């Protein structure tokens, strides 16, 4: 079968790089359209304008309503029409990078993604989740450039990196079961030895130094081990996911859409990390190779049993709601796995087992 | 300082895929300009048209003069002006596909790129080469999609093959080199995490794939190592070398263009070959990791001498211009080194003299 | 899924003890009908008969015609009714051995098998093959007693035994390939730990003592060397390929049968290590690991290019037909591999040339 | 380029050979002048003195002032020049050894260095430091005789050896960053591979005898693990950090001179040791490597946080001036990274981070 | 017991230094006497005194008479008294450089050393010998600069290298030796840590670039591995055999001063070469391990056998009159062994016959 890789154009990431964005931007044009929250407006979103205007760079400002609605992204792209924009600048977090994805390819604009957090691997990608979940979509292309500003990251909540971490423990984990029983990646076709070699190496950096980033974060500094994490979470995680492929982990995140509650505060990373520890339980893994996971998500306080996902004495009949929505036809555990609703479900119970009985010690 | 990612858009390899090619242009356009000369117009340039045909695909058929110059460019770009046609397909060798990419630029066209051979790793790159090399320049941004068949490449002659190895076991050497000496890439900024890891990859598999593959080629077959070396060859070389970085190897390789002879006939690969072995002779290696790869290029036919790429018995003053060029303003080598023109020449004989000691073994 | 692990009830083996075959038999029963072909009569035979005429046990004593048919089964069903006995005893080589098998699911009798050559893994089976190959038929029961004197072993043909380790050395290649893509055993479910561990000991135990037992039998001397190698051409081979699982060697086996000529005279065992090697060659070893198999089928004169097979200057016509045939609907190529023909035809050729390649040197 | 090293005429260490000093300036004359301090006379002073005596060896007796400026230098040199003294012998701590050294290069004059305590590697340099810290300044020379007795360091306070030992850890950890980046040493030119050696030599010397030699010294008592480490605090640690290379852990140490307050009561030792872990942060390690190096600070009382250094609750812009005064241009932080105040001020608030965290554990 | 470290103040290496002389001498001095034989006059001697001249530098040009005697060290020595230098440089071979360290001592003059071939590591150190060998003698002082031009040595014979690797691979198995039992290094005292990691990283440097440095000087270039090589035989070596200890081998090397004949054709480094095998002879190595260095030796054409130092066929009475002399009262062989005469005879005809067992093989 083939072999397919897919990639953002460009991706660039340091110190400060927000204060170059004119200069990122040279030879493609003049007038842009800038998409951001009320709340990042304020972090980033004026500094960005300002150094468009430095480099008599046109900027629409647009403020996010806070919902990626069809609608929401029908009103965008009128406003950049009505200015003729040629550039699309999104800037913020989730639902702010899809929506100016999807605006991107109404105007089939130049776009330009700027998170302000390393909380999941979503800013490389072409896709994004269509809802409780229901399938998968792909935007006609990957972002032409992806601008990191690790200054701003240092200054975001440790929960959010500590969410990045969880959302890139699970690449490795799921590219080696499609690996090894030759199923397809997201971009189509079987795995590139290149994106094996990522997601491997994804999951080497996050064991090195994703304490040593965590604690970075916590006193708001910019240090290598910050700028390696930062990068894993976010260019290795990213490719690692959509060229190397998505199996049981993301489906059990997908499948708690289905319930209604509490657990839906709590970020895609924080509900990523529980979803691998399901992946583990389904595979044959020693005692030892499970609590490596386990120590980790502790140390980083991420949560590791149903109580920490608040789905405290769940029942069976909740439980397996979750399972048949995670083994749903077309969802990704089926890329890897042969497995029933009743086997996912046992598998829910025996992570949080495993892990109650790790803190018992 | 700020690390540098960039890729071409799509990268697509298997068995018999250009036999697909109406499939991946589907919601791109029906209306295309292939260019390539009339040896490849035979091999695989009429197939590609009927492919064309039978999905309702117009295809203006250009046949390459042979030579890669601004004129050639302005020629077929008016053609494809005058047909209207929003794709432009190269296929071939290199300077058909350099000449492909410098025509899409300037009609801002899709561009594919479809290799005939796995003997060099520009098919996914971003630049080419300006001559006596002048300069590197590049193109406006990475080929949208890069379409290699490995049954096409199990046709083509082992000698081209056993050339893309060459030019792919630089890759590893290179980069690592710069990356050591905080130097910067192609691509503008210090080495990713991922271009480490690719062009890390890349050397591991050439060493176990490449002799299998080497022979996979001479039976005309497709196998597993053949897929994986042709996989190093092209995607894993080409990000590796883009993105990871240059230095002695390949500026050696530019600095023969200082000298007039028959080594102008020996293929790209087999003059990074030796390049190679000049790097490792400037470098800190004991006997036995030089001779690790004298082995492997010896294994596979390629030139390790001054003999064997034509320049026997060449003099000092010969040599010094070679070393003049390699290392003149603006190259490769100062990413990684600090030498001068006569420590270069001395690596040169050196090289050649580690060689002789091997086969005098 | 369920896992499934079947075995014959009693397996005995060691110097001289067809001597007590009296012994085995006690509280079973006093008549037997007991088959041979002409040869075997005077080898073992008649020492058989002798041996049960001693302990009371009546002997009906049957003359292989030389072909398992149907009507060789009724012919010699209808004597065993005739002299009303009630144990079977088959004597000899592979045909022999199923007719036999094929006679006492016909009486409902109890079965002894006692093979004169350590050369294929039949003995222990509960099935056999219906022929050109047409599928795979499976008999009521593993055998009763399977009753293997290392004796009589080491006085078969020294070929004999190189074949038995052939045919030995595919059962961890084949298991390990079907335990890594979760397909299933000729016994009907997913591998047990158990025939893993068998099959996993099969191969240690070949590369460990293959060579010592082959000059054993050279000198026609019993050895421990030889004790382990009997026991794992048998017992170890039999329970793992049967419980382990078949793949792409005896598909490649089974593929020769479409071809009529001299390869026809090899033995099961030769037939099967050429098809080990085209195994290997589609999947992903280094030359080193390919290598390591080579060498030992040379040391025990076993076949490993085309012309070794009797296929010398073979067209692509006549391979692609083994291929076809090799990856019909229903071959056991289809539980670890998702081949087409040309594929394997390929993979066939590279085969062919790696030995060859490594030969040359 | 060139490499170079320097080197004391002879250093001379053990139990006791304070006593054999009128021995080895037989050759060499009869008139010497002794420097050292008041609290220096009694511990060691007086005893040089009585020794010289016994030995018809002449010996003017100066009272060092305790401030190494240019006119005590001025005093003591005119003093030594109207006894005709042709030795001059320091003995004592840091600005005793300094002064001493200033006076000889005056006189023309052979010196000996006769330190009271292991706790810096000044003692065998050529060089001192211009004071804010201003710059580094040379002698004419490296010292003549270093004479160092055992039995009058295991009488020193055990605060001092610890500091020497700290000092002595940056060794290693900055020589490799000057051999990594191809920058220079203090000596001129790149460091030798004898320097190499002995740097790398001194760290491992420290990890396996420094706790059992602080433990030696707590107890008054002389053993083969403090000769050992004596060894390295003087001999390997001068020698390694003077023609091996300093980098980022000096140029710390020197930018506190930038604050006032009670951290300049701490020891030359003690700001070191914060300073290594501060070019540990900046540099690429893994958590686990990190604390191996806080494990031991600790274990010796050493400093490792903010706190511990008299620099509780600082402020951005406190470090920051610390940061500008290390980063200065000069300073030989550059001799291995190209990093800006900014980077520095975010690693040192890192390193404090760490520490907290390892503490917290 | 002390331990004692001495060295030459500062030491220079690297391609083309030796046209900084001029530099080096700045605030020393202006009046020089420079000594060389008639051939190195040719060499380098001339291209010195040019360089000084440049500088303003007077220069007494002395032409060695070739044998380094008491009357040539007065009559020199005369020469600078008239010319009032303050500078001596020796330029070339052994006599040369012990002769114009006698010259230094007699005017209390600053001498540079100026070895023009990496043949032996006399050119460091304090001392020399007075012959038939009577004894070792101390110079006053270690030199005060050593320059070493690799440009240089990379044009003297490739034999004169060869030698010095020879008397460099002594260095650590005399020192070893000397370590372990406890015994005194030429300095005086006990082996420092300094020595031993120098003299162990001596060796380790020989075996892994050796080969590739002799390579190299047979094309004449300079390379890294020519650099490493000759810092090890002059720098490492140097302070190695002489801080570090002597013990067997140049024992027996000063025993073949006994012998007349054309043994004394050969070089000091290839008489050491068989005096080393002779000490790895006299201590309990496996076969591995001596056979090691026999290799080596003979990849360099160095002598292994006695045929191969020109005393084939000796008698056992020859043998006995070097072995008296190597064992002589003051040798420094007493300094790690307990031996007699008779058994270093003895160990003198097992080196033979083992290097001769190793080559019929
Ligand atoms: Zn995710
Ligand atoms: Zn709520
Ligand atoms: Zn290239
Ligand atoms: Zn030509
Ligand atoms: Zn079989
Ligand atoms: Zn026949
Ligand atoms: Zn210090
Ligand atoms: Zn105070
Ligand atoms: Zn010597
Ligand atoms: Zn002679």
């Amino acid at each position: 079968a083939e072999r397919v890789f897919i990639s953002p154009a460009k991706y660039v990431q340091g110190k400060n790089v927000i204060t170059k964005i004119a200069n990122y931007l040279e030879g493609i044009g003049n007038k842009t359209v800038v998409i951001a929250d009320e709340i990042v407006w304020k972090i980033a979103g004026h500094t960005i304008v300002n150094e468009l205007k430095k480099g008599n760079i046109a900027a629409e400002e647009v403020v996010f309503s806070g919902e990626a609605s069809r609608n929401e992204v029908e009103r965008i792209a009128n406003i950049a029409r009505k200015a003729e924009a040629a550039i699309v600048i999104g800037v913020g977090g989730g639902k702010t990078l899809d929506t100016a994805k999807a605006v991107a390819d109404e105007l089939d604009a130049y776009i330009v993604i700027v998170p302000t957090a390393a909380s999941t691997d979503a800013p490389t990608s072409a896709l994004s989740v269509i809802y409780v979940f229901e399938s998968y979509r792909f935007y006609k292309k990957n972002p032409d450039l992806v601008l990191v500003d690790t200054k701003i990251i240092a200054n975001a909540p440790p929960r959010l990196l500590a969410s990045g971490i969880a959302d890139a423990l699970a690449t490795w984990v799921e590219a080696r079961s499609v690996i090894k029983s030759g199923g397809k990646t997201m971009a189509g076709g079987i795995p590139t030895i290149a994106a094996e070699a990522i997601a491997e190496k994804c999951e080497q950096t996050l064991f090195k130094y994703g304490k040593l980033a965590y604690e970075s974060v916590k006193a708001k500094v910019v240090t290598p081990a910050l700028e390696a994490v930062v990068e894993a979470n976010t260019l290795l995680s990213g490719l690692g996911f959509e060229s190397g492929g998505l199996a049981a982990a993301h489906a059990i995140h997908n499948g708690f859409t289905a319930l209604e509650g509490e657990i839906h505060h709590l970020t895609h990373g924080e509900k990523v990390a529980f979803g691998t520890l399901v992946q583990l339980a389904l595979e044959e893994h020693s005692q030892q190779e499970i609590e490596r996971y386990i120590e980790l998500y502790l140390c980083l306080d991420l949560p590791v049993t149903l109580e920490d996902i608040k789905l405290k004495d769940a029942s069976r009949e909740d439980i397996l709601k979750v399972a048949k929505a995670a083994t749903a036809e077309g969802e990704t555990i089926h890329n890897a796995f042969n497995v029933t609703a009743d086997d996912v479900a046992d598998a829910i119970f025996a992570a949080d087992q495993y892990a109650k009985a790790y803190k018992e010690k």
